């Protein structure tokens, strides 16, 4: 397989009770800060050498998704503690976190088909999901003790759904073998939450997943740009 | 395929008795009244039309309280979400637990009976119950593995049970595939909580749940009006 | 699979914070005592009209320090205990670390009266078991439990006269320790996160550990029976709490 | 199945944050509290009421472990409560706990009988501590055996333990009714490795491989009443 | 069914309170700094008399920010490397999130020597890799696993010559990625939650990806391995921390 940008989701949760005690004067000041810092983000972005989006989770399980694609995890653990040496990021406490690297199965790296793959730009959609999962090992429901051609067919039958859902939902898949806690992190773009739904539960009635896939946790977010974050932490 | 209404926000929260406490008489009332004025909008936006509301006294250390909300998009309800935790009251209210998902039903959309379930007003019913579930994916026992006419058939004996107790069980399913962390949703509303331990009981002995139903934890509460927020807030 | 209910059940484990609790002076501790023991003297009215039950236990362990096991007719009552008592200026010392909501349950598996076309409620045995007097026995325990539904082993699809069959034997084991262990099934389907709550008493701890044993080699817990969490505790009267919490 | 002493297993963590911020003068304090708690301790495993022990713990699990036995469960709790009555215990958080019994497969007045049931606690250089439960999943069910399977099971089992008899000395702890798993196992050793010997070998014996379900391990290192105040000093 | 062992090992995962750190003045920072930098020259010491060995990596995401490998030859000596790490005054903000413990391990299962009657610990060959010097790769990996005891799926339960053969496919995966990946694992049964605690070390982290993944289609893990959580870092070196803990 062939591997692109390693990712980090940071899920964060606003401490409002802290942040309320913090005079008017000094949240602008932490807010001037997080935006120079988000205008660093986009000039790594405009130069091709890295990610970055920022969705409103919804529940308790988190506020804010920090998603952030780089190079390597020199380029990409910088930015993580670049974040926490923000004033602001004491009223952001983590909740959970994902670390995955971009996956996909004559030189390809240099197939601009495949470059847009690899090292993907992420669309301004009006919701995120994301979830990870695993295949199972698990008594008869042995994924990785498949035969070479049945679970390739699986592979197949399973792309066919993603492939129907082109315009709707927009799929990055970030292996995570040896680099977490489960084996793959999907990251969902659309601009109808709905449709999440949708080829979630259609993937679930596919053999590929209805027999060999294990989900973690979901979460379900909206796109958040600069120009709200700053209505946002208004009280 | 099914139909979709309102995005749903089950919100659980806990009493901080001991800092609620360190409050003089005046500043507890005056984020009384702020919380006053929250519901109040919140009645606004139930009666154009655009959401629902309810609060229930929860049983137990798992929470306090519940506020069930659902809205028109998942815009709105991040906003009543973020708007919730932006009061001052809300520092005393912490989070013990929460889920996501939108109201679901197996033109229609049009047809002023369905509306009525995927736009469901809420009851004013003494008690709730809620719990999430999901369909069991485990060996022999594989709900997604199933022939169609199978799945049909155990949905239909399953749906037989829940009509059997119409008039004294009101119920809201919720899909949160893609949403959250289980399959589904379940909210039920009785004047008699006896009844949640009948309806779910026998529905434990019929082969749809008892062979490929998964629980989450269960809450039992019972209803809470805005007027008597005060005399609960009142040590 | 029907039932028969009486009193709704509130298991209410809690921790004392001693470090927040010696920064107060014996005066202040003093009164907090005082507003406790004239809740518990509330509780013993309710008691005394027969309309709940109360008792509390000291829990071993640090999975809580104390229980405070409560009986009442209704959610409504159960929940204003609840309310007024996280309210007592000493419940902020009082840290919740467990709890579990059930009311008592009497199932019809086996017969625990004659059937013609009679009501149960009125009958002052059933009455006995529906709202149970709670005995003061040296010690306690509590665990909840449920029936798997685990592919060979579901105990939700067996036939009904099968299902009659195990809960028979299972209840001669029960029967057998009876004047030794005294037990309150409470029923939680559709109330907390297990099917039932089961609550022993006994003046000998080692009946627990013995019935408890017994039990699971018998099919009906060996094959079907999936636990949570144990819990075992001393009976605690008013007059040694403020002996407790004086440091 | 015969039963002796009520057993804890109390696994503190220290708060050296919360605690440097003490100056000496009541660290010193709380130590010497600490030293009249653990003096009264002694006076009861001398008049044979009881035993107790404190070992190290390795890894974030915890800092010390306070094994304590006593003949009721009324004087057990006590201790348990006059333990965290102290002022240190405030900078000693919870953990994990274990209640057990010890539990034995007119007996009770043999002192060879006594030994095992009221067990002296050996001053071994190291300490291993792990809870477990015997399966009920599907196939492999322990409870649903035949006695005589289940016999055979336990003696094939026991010839293990006796091998390593001298090198490991074990306590068994029955917690049936009284705590989440179904025994508490603790082992006593100068030499941890054998330890890992021991249980390795167990879990290929057909007892403990098929129908074993274990708790979380916790390793620690023997520690005496006179090291405290070292341990304690930053 | 036996084991050559060596050092006994402690993987000790920290996050930094950057929060508490950040009211603290360049002054005392410095000065804990400090006091960091001279606890880490005397664990160099131990490193050069040849009693243990040490190493430091920053962990990505939330699950920790720093890892404290460390190796010594008795339990002793590493509960006081632990006791002595969390008296630094710098240490209050390094808040504990997750630990291994954890001892150098050869199994018996293929040979490490040549027989003749010939005492294995006096081996260079062998010595090297119960008491291994720590590679300065670029990046880290950890995790614990354990062997399953599920059903048909019973590890403990095959024929040794069964397991024999499952881990020497095993081993040929592990032996294809030399000079790409070494591998430290440390055995754990008796001492931690899991059975084994792997640490990979290399200076491509896509190729940690690429051995568990190529490992996970051999059936020695297909079928038999339990997995707990995953931890990569990037290697950081002493003079790399006033650098880091700037704000
Ligand atoms: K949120
Ligand atoms: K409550
Ligand atoms: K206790
Ligand atoms: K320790
Ligand atoms: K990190």
């Amino acid at each position: 397989t062939l591997d692109g940008w390693f990712c980090l989701h940071d899920f964060r949760s606003i401490d409002w009770a802290a942040w309320r005690e913090l005079n008017p004067g000094n949240q602008e000041l932490m807010l001037n800060e997080l935006s120079h810092f988000l205008s660093d983000m986009e000039i790594t972005k405009n130069i091709g050498e890295g990610e970055h989006t920022i969705y409103s989770i919804l529940g308790q399980k988190a506020d804010l998704v920090f998603f952030t694609l780089r190079d390597s995890l020199e380029a990409l653990n910088e930015v993580e503690n670049r974040f926490n040496k923000l004033a602001i990021a004491d009223y952001l406490l983590p909740t959970y976190s994902y670390i995955s690297v971009v996956e996909l199965s004559d030189d390809p790296y240099q197939n601009k088909g495949v470059r847009a793959r690899l090292y993907p730009a992420l669309p301004p959609k009006k919701h995120i999901c994301f979830y990870p999962m695993s295949k199972k090992r698990d008594g008869a429901d042995n994924w990785y003790m498949l035969p070479m051609e049945e679970r390739q067919q699986l592979i197949r039958d399973h792309g066919l759904i993603g492939r129907s859902y082109a315009g709707k939902v927009q799929q990055i898949i970030g292996g995570s073998i040896g680099f977490d806690d489960y084996e793959w992190g999907v990251t969902l773009f659309s601009d109808d939450a709905l449709e999440f739904k949708r080829i979630v539960t259609e993937m679930r009635f596919d053999e590929a997943s209805a027999r060999y896939a294990e989900f973690g946790s979901f979460f379900i977010g909206n796109l958040l740009l600069s120009e709200q974050l700053s209505k946002l932490f208004t009280i």
